[PDB]
């Protein structure tokens, strides 16, 4: 024997008592590539957040169709940047940025009230900033040095020695510059720190030794004005409230709007050459195929001169359709992308204008396809969409037959 037989205490406690397993969760949804077009996972799936033992923050996203775990991250200080796009109609399409990668993962919320939309984001954000006090960060303080940081050659230089006799010569530029950012910079200011730069009144000194004030005087003698001030007030025009209207790019349109790139074409240019299934000559390549439907591009990618442009021009790892009724009834949608994008590199070229007056497409568009315009092709083509009228019936003004009626 070593005890009774009326054990309890030999089955475990549990929980629940302010003992939380995540530090953010809510429902939502993501986008991914279907190939070179992405799409949303249109799945009940939820986003959550917690923390490693290590003290970093572990990023999750879960299915709720079986409850499977799907995608998760262990995510560094700072590392990524949540935000709402503004693009989006609703407000509910949103977008996880690593500032390391270039990485962009486009999330929807799928919570039905939209009074939680900033509530959300402001708690996933503060989490990304600012991490539960960690110790694991490390320290730098005189050192901290990696004597290579791996191989396969680096650009701190064009070449380590350059073969030239001729070098003592500057090269030659059409103004020059002089000192400027040689300013001196702020070596500390006492006398005028935060003051503004300003100086003392200039009524303490009243010397009277000059009061010229007017020299309009040629006939000597010409006091016309007899008793009239001009105060004068205006000196300048101003608005408190400016709001400009006429805005222009080189054009009223055209550039008119923001559409400067934060570096995003050299970065979505790396990530199409790395692992995205993109071009990075593209990008266009991708939209047209919302404007050019596969109803209008059947016929024309279904002849072999416009394939024969195609094939030799393609990057491997693609084969195109070769007949009408493959093109506009079994169709994906990357290799339709791939299709517009060739065929939009050898139209931008003006080199397969000449199978445009052939097909019997829009005046418009065959003038801008024999150039290279594919802007103006694309939309010849979108505004030239109908038939010979659509916009009533009414266009049949027949008024009778005599059968000398053809002159």
């Amino acid at each position: 024997m070593t005890t009774s037989g009326a054990l309890f205490p030999s089955l475990v406690p549990g929980s629940r008592g302010a003992s939380n397993k995540y530090l953010v969760e809510f429902r939502a949804g993501k986008m991914s590539l279907k190939g070179t077009t992405v799409t949303p996972d249109k799945r009940k799936g939820l986003v959550y957040i917690q923390q490693t033992d290590d003290s970093l923050i572990h990023f999750c996203w879960k299915d709720r169709t079986s409850g499977n775990v799907e995608d998760d991250l262990i995510i560094f200080p700072d590392d990524c940047e949540f935000k709402r796009v503004p693009q989006c109609p609703s407000g509910r399409v949103y977008v996880l940025k690593f500032k390391a990668g270039s990485k962009r993962l486009f999330f929807w919320m799928q919570e039905p009230k939209t009074d939680q939309d900033e509530e959300h984001c402001r708690k996933v954000n503060e989490y990304l900033n600012n991490p539960p006090m960690p110790g694991a960060l490390g320290a730098s303080g005189s050192s901290g040095h990696e004597l290579s940081a791996l191989g396969g050659e680096g650009g701190l230089q064009s070449l380590l020695g350059n073969m030239s006799h001729s070098q003592l010569m500057q090269l030659i530029g059409p103004a020059g510059l002089g000192g400027l950012g040689g300013l001196g910079a702020l070596t500390g200011p006492g006398l005028a720190s935060l003051l503004g730069s300003s100086g003392p009144p200039g009524s303490s000194s009243s010397s009277s030794s000059r009061s010229q004030s007017a020299a309009v005087t040629p006939s000597s003698t010409t006091s016309s004005t007899r008793a009239t001030p001009a105060p004068s007030a205006p000196a300048a025009a101003s608005a408190t409230s400016p709001s400009p209207a006429p805005s222009s790019g080189n054009g009223a349109s055209t550039a008119a709007s923001p559409t400067q790139p934060i570096q995003l074409s050299d970065l979505q240019s790396i990530l199409a050459t790395m692992n995205v299934p993109a071009g990075p000559a593209g990008g266009q390549q991708v939209d047209l195929a919302s404007v050019l439907t596969p109803e209008i591009m059947a016929p024309i990618l279904a002849n072999a001169d416009v394939q024969e442009r195609l094939l030799p021009y393609l990057p491997s790892g693609e084969s195109l359709p070769q007949t009408a009724d493959e093109i506009q009834n079994t169709l994906t949608s990357p290799q339709f992308q791939q299709a517009l994008g060739m065929f939009s590199a050898a139209l931008a070229s003006g080199q397969l204008g000449p199978l445009m007056c052939q097909f019997g497409l829009p005046a418009e568009a065959v003038e801008a396809a024999n150039k290279g315009d594919v802007e103006a092709f694309a939309k010849a083509m979108q505004n030239n969409a109908k038939p010979e009228q659509k916009e009533g019936d009414t266009k049949d003004k027949k008024d009778e037959e005599e059968d000398m009626s053809l002159d």
